[PDB]
DNA sequence: TATAACTTCGTATAG
DNA sequence: CATATGCTATACGAAGTTAT
DNA sequence: TATAACTTCGTATAG
DNA sequence: CATATGCTATACGAAGTTAT
DNA sequence: TATAACTTCGTATAG
DNA sequence: CATATGCTATACGAAGTTAT
DNA sequence: TATAACTTCGTATAG
DNA sequence: CATATGCTATACGAAGTTAT
């Protein structure tokens, strides 16, 4: 009990060995698990498996996804390992139910989602359409396409990139130094190149921008409505501007998503790696190459980005006609 | 203790956390395993790793296949770890007696074996001789095998497509959504779309069939002796009958089977997956694209399909003929 | 002490979970072992870590490999954990001793060697020279080499091809299935390919020899004075003779290796695998394909296998004379 | 306490398990913790977890990079358990603290440092600034540079040749075996053969330095003020005067370099390593060539070098390119 | 019975 | 050999050494 | 006596 | 870049075997 | 005082 | 997402079932 | 009335 | 094929913010 004490202590002491969104998510869950233990006068912890299995079985009934539920289920699991105690999935009752409600969801029709496809298709459309455009916000908007599709990097990856991480190689060609992504913490880091073509977007957005005015300044920033842009050291372009400016492209061009409420009906901030993965499949470019453009370490990985290959332009289809 | 007892119970309150399919090939090994323990005189339940030793022994001395013998210890691993006992496979007896084993089978020449390819030109060859047939019985299994070929679904997922599953997309090809997908991360997408000439197929079993008179109905149903459909949205044609279907058309082209009573003589429930996966790499679809096209995550399960076909015979071969 | 009884009973009553070689090797450290303790008045088993580390000295200060001491080492190792009991390399004074032999050796010289390489340009110089011969010798040792060159099969192997295990791919190519490597033991197994020209050497093996009378005679056989083949579907060509073939093939072109006592004078059992490896990497063969080739499931192995590219026509020479 | 003693002289029994500069830095290392230790009133063996946390956090904010911190940690690590004691990583403190170092440190935006690359077009230069030169250490010091560029070997192996390990081949070019491998297994292979224009380099040093009276003098040595080589068979040219060769000559043509501490602001002695790899991508040799060319063994060095190359710019800038 | 062409085996060493 | 887990090299400023 | 041209050393960091 | 673990192969001289 | 064009936030869900 | 580890499908002969 | 054409089932094995 | 572990990301509607 003091040792509980203790480790949970230790862990919140080192903070920063997790990602800030473990820690808003672990936050979340612990909210949404105490609430619901007041409500039905259950001790929020340590968590008992009978208490836990009844709020897994009461997330269900919320019409929850699976992968939320899971979500749920790991942060409890977290918060009991990193305090010395059992894991509530140490259990049957536990585990058993998360098992069943996965399989049950699924029977009933449930699949995780993906981003809409921004392809290669998507991205000439969107540069002939835009690439006249002298407003600055079009600029940057179409240098934010370019590299998102060229190098298939994460939007919170993208936000990060600072001046200083762009050189060139001795053809032309801008490369972007990057040292953290979701599953890679090194001080080597990656370098992602763009083509000649993506190259040039980029510069007309530094060019106009005014970013280079300091190396630490980050690539990407925020355009105001009178057309300037303000550079800027120490806040990055948020990723949900990076997810809005997906959006107001679909929305320029397919016009104002429903309102049905589904996920991706638009282009969201995942959608150009998603792309970028389906055409390099469809070009037959070899696994190893396609891992090394998504920074990918397996196969399972790569077959969950092009999963949602289009079937009707698909090998099948193209053997059995013509 | 009174623990297994407990961890029994919540196995059995959330049952559902398997298949219905791992469930009968639970009790179906235990079924073997407690009548081999009863004739030898060997406690059941805990097994004890001696017995479970003589127990593979005599599950090799039967002729069963390596994987037959590692469901039989999966199970049984099963059974113990949801029990909260020390499973038979962390035990030095039987992890040296599978060593042991697998050796012994394949140099005795046991091989795995797959489905009989349904290919391309078998799919023609069926198409010609049976397009013009009037034959209610014969127009279904014309566009069973169509689907079969075309979308590389497996036939449990056939045998739950119901039509209104089924639209049309702009090109005038039939598309079909998936329903249920087999994991919550569908690896083969959630849609199918059909060629030309496998929708002019499935269009004409649906006017002749019936199924549409109600969306709910199953795409395909049972047809009596006297070529009437019967149309239902409760009850699926059973995969065993798609099964039958494979191999009756392979008995109208080739006559009977031989009497070696070895697996895959004649067409079944896999065969238009493997011909699909090889005609892809016929005609050098890439590996990963021929891996989504049927759903496949596992590299080597498709290499199997296709390591026999010349554009596969690896960079020695094409060393030396260049 | 009656469990480590138990222990040894049982790690030789699933003897067959293990190589011969490994058995083999066992009985040749443990009686150089009890032989040096009978000598020096130690107790064989269990052994003490002094006695264990004056031994590997012994050997040290008996000119022998490293990997040889590594080996006498390692055997030791096995008893001590299949008993159940503490490993010599569990104490300081072994481990630290082993990587101390192996540094002082390494620093004092050695190296470990490789096969000499037989690569494509001596494969065309044989068959050159020895495609006419109708004696079935020759015949059959065109088709050894062939595979070897072709396939990267180890000679064991070679050894157990079986008629049966031989097919064609649809433009004649021959295939050789293969359940057994050193490092596989699958039903699934491997199907190595075979070039038009191999194929056509082998056919000549197969119509001189009648090996195919019987579809389980190994492919190989013996070849009596008289130029008779001995097909069997017992006896396999012993991999002493394939090592065999490799050193007259060698004896052939250049005449009689020298007096060095040193090994890899002439081509043996290895040879061909080496220059394969070593061809592909020359030819620009991505990694993936010469890990596919050689059975090979990393970088490191590979390396190993061309780490002995000759320098005077490599890639460093090449650039600064150009 | 008598178990960590024996340990201890144990290791210092067998001292020769271990590099030299294994033993220097585990002597630092242990200087800097033992220091902080009597400063912070910590016991600094046994080494507890929470002192060693403290330890690595002042590591950090003394600006030590990632790669110092890891090298600090090992140490403490290797003593421990050599000594049979629990090591400093094996607890949930230190830990988490690495992995917020880590962070943090690649944050603040750390980079792994790199050699200046000594490339061909270098090398073209410094031959041709320097070919007039009569002087003694002028022609050693290029046929030393000659050596670094065409053979990869590293500084302490250049610092070994033996004129005795000098040979001719056929062509007319030197041949440079390897005494001492760096590993058993070398993946640099067995010998390093020169151009014919190195070659020249190479004799006229050996002609004006008088090396090749005795064979068992090492190829390079000292030159002292008045022009006079002096070879020895008993005394090296140290590393330190082999990185000062690179520093001089990068100096002569650059100047003197910055008063910015920073690390490779001159040619050192990995320039011409990864020199030589940027030539060998640059004209299309294979990454295992590369790797085998310079003893690498894993691709992602290698792929450190060449990162930048417009060759190595991955399939994404190929497909928009087309 | 004489020998080509193997096999078997042990220590040794590579993968 | 497929896997598991750190060791062993170079970098470089400074200070010591030895024949000019 | 100044100096070139090293070697030795200890800490930092890459291979 | 390195070496360890727990194997499983090949290397080769020498001596034994058997159908000509 | 609007307003475009964001940022912040918390929950939901994918990778 | 990188990593570690078994579950969930089809195969098929046989025995039942139901409307011709 | 047999009977086509299924369905259900249990063990074997591939995905 | 399959799904668990222990994360670490994105999705997006809502509501709040600041140079014009
Ligand atoms: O035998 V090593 O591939
Ligand atoms: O973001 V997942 O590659």
């Amino acid at each position: 009990s003091d040792e509980v004490r203790k480790n949970l202590m230790d862990m919140f002491r080192d903070r920063q060995a997790f990602s800030e969104h473990t820690w808003k998510m672990l936050l979340s869950v612990c909210r949404s698990w105490a609430a619901w233990c007041k409500l039905n006068n259950r001790k929020w912890f340590p968590a008992e498996p009978e208490d836990v299995r009844d709020y897994l079985l009461y997330l269900q009934a919320r019409g929850l996804a699976v992968k939320t539920i899971q979500q749920h289920l790991g942060q409890l699991n977290m918060l009991h390992r990193r305090s010395g105690l059992p894991r509530p999935s140490d259990s049957n009752a536990v585990s058993l139910v998360m098992r069943r409600i996965r399989k049950e969801n699924v029977d009933a029709g449930e699949r995780a989602k993906q981003a809409l496809a921004f392809e290669r298709t998507d991205f000439d459309q969107v540069r002939s359409l835009m690439e006249n455009s002298d407003r600055c916000q079009d600029i940057r908007n179409l240098a934010f396409l370019g590299i998102a599709y060229n190098t298939l990097l994460r939007i919170a990856e993208i936000a990060r990139i600072r001046v200083k991480d762009i050189s060139r190689t001795d053809g032309g060609r801008m490369l972007i130094h990057i040292g953290r992504t979701k599953t890679l913490v090194s001080t080597a880091g990656v370098e992602k190149a763009l083509s000649l073509g993506v190259t040039k977007l980029v510069e007309r957005w530094i060019s106009v921008s005014g970013v280079a005015d300091d190396p630490n300044n980050y690539l990407f920033c925020r355009v105001r409505k009178n057309g300037v842009a303000a550079p800027s050291a120490t806040s990055q372009l948020s990723t949900r501007a990076l997810e809005g400016i997906f959006e107001a492209t679909h929305r320029l061009i397919y016009g104002a998503k429903d309102d049905s409420g589904q996920r991706y009906l638009a282009w969201s901030g995942h959608s150009a790696r998603v792309g970028a993965a389906r055409d390099m499949a469809r070009a037959g470019v070899s696994i190893p190459e396609i891992m090394q453009a998504g920074g990918w370490t397996n196969v399972n990985i790569v077959m969950n980005y092009i999963r949602n290959l289009d079937s009707e332009t698909g090998a099948m289809v193209r053997l059995l006609e013509d």
